[PDB]
């Protein structure tokens, strides 16, 4: 079996949309107290995602790979509103005040998720770092689509600008996962084992993060 | 004394334009054999400069600082022709063939320069990493200006597109040094000592690199 296929199968078999939290989201069975906690607890990962990308770029000598990593990073962090600003719009539309979000101390659940990504993105296998990111970003497009639906037919999201982060990631992360899948191939150095090891680790780590809100 | 002033004084007092190699350039007293060797030996630093920036960014939690680091990185590596492509144009206009440049193995002089930057950019002081980069980029604008002159009135540079790298850096690195000087302030964490330690180290390291061609 080809390792990219093995890679996708791992994510297919531990995919956040099958997690209770997002199933609960799908049927609507989630409190406003639970959403505001997740929106706040996600913020640490959202601020850190640029560093995941620059961590790999900064250890990379493939000049064409770096430009691809830069393209993701540029979409993440460049301009107003970058993806960080978009999340904030979602966090504030949920009801959270700016002060409360900035004063929020992230759960150790969330710190473990981030730390799992950073471990791979700073590790010794550039393809494993991209696989860590890929095992998340490739789920994102379908997650966003179903998350807009749940914000509409369940949580009173009238204004579209209130879930713009998810509208952007419905499309942005189709490109990103395609570029990451290509980056994994161009950076492979007889380490497809770490690619899958990273995939297993990130996907489970994401389950523990979702577990935290129950 | 203020440490940014101390910082500039260090660079003023070990500035590449005062080095024999660039004085020799200034009077024209440099062989085509010497320029093609320097153009080739510089290539390792030129390919690595993006990683210097992403190395600091990837360790940084100041969200406004990261966007500044990204702006430099974007000017360095984004688009055709990025700064790497521009150097190539200079390397090829000097007479070097593409194959010979890609087949060139960099001197240990050059490997020491790069390694000095990367040590600081991956070290434990974000302001020292920016100071390592600043102690180089702040010299660049005046270096470029005098290096265009020496390519014109000495080395037969007719076509302007042949020294476009230096035309770009005459202006680009005015902005970059101003943004880096500002980044050093925003990232200082009671470590102005490392800022100057880095400055001393980078500036000397640059002298040893220039020393290599004599
Ligand atoms: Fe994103
Ligand atoms: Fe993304
Ligand atoms: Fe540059
Ligand atoms: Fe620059």
């Amino acid at each position: 079996m080809n390792f990219l296929d093995q890679l996708d199968l791992i994510i297919q078999n531990k995919h956040m949309l099958e997690h209770t939290f997002y199933v609960k989201w799908s049927k609507g069975e989630l409190t406003k107290e639970q959403l505001q906690a997740y929106a706040k607890d996600y913020y640490l990962h959202i601020k850190a995602f640029p560093k995941y990308l620059s961590a790999i770029h900064s250890r990379c000598d493939d000049l064409e790979a770096r430009k691809l990593l830069l393209d993701n990073l540029m979409d993440e962090e460049n301009g107003y509103p970058n993806h960080i600003d978009l999340w904030k719009q979602f966090v504030f539309a949920l009801g959270v005040t700016p002060e409360e979000l900035e004063a929020h101390e992230p759960s150790e659940a969330a710190k473990a998720k981030v730390a799992t990504f950073m471990r791979w993105c700073t590790g010794d296998s550039l393809a494993a770092g991209v696989a860590a990111l890929y095992s998340y970003e490739s789920q994102i497009p379908r997650i966003a689509r179903e998350k807009i639906r749940g914000l509409t037919e369940y949580f009173g999201f009238s204004n579209p600008e209130d879930y713009a982060y998810f509208t952007e990631h419905e499309e942005a992360d189709v490109r990103h996962a395609r570029e990451e899948k290509a980056l994994i191939e161009m950076l492979l150095k007889d380490d497809a084992d770490k690619v899958l090891e990273a995939s297993q680790e990130v996907t489970q780590s994401l389950y523990g993060f979702l577990d935290s809100f129950l």
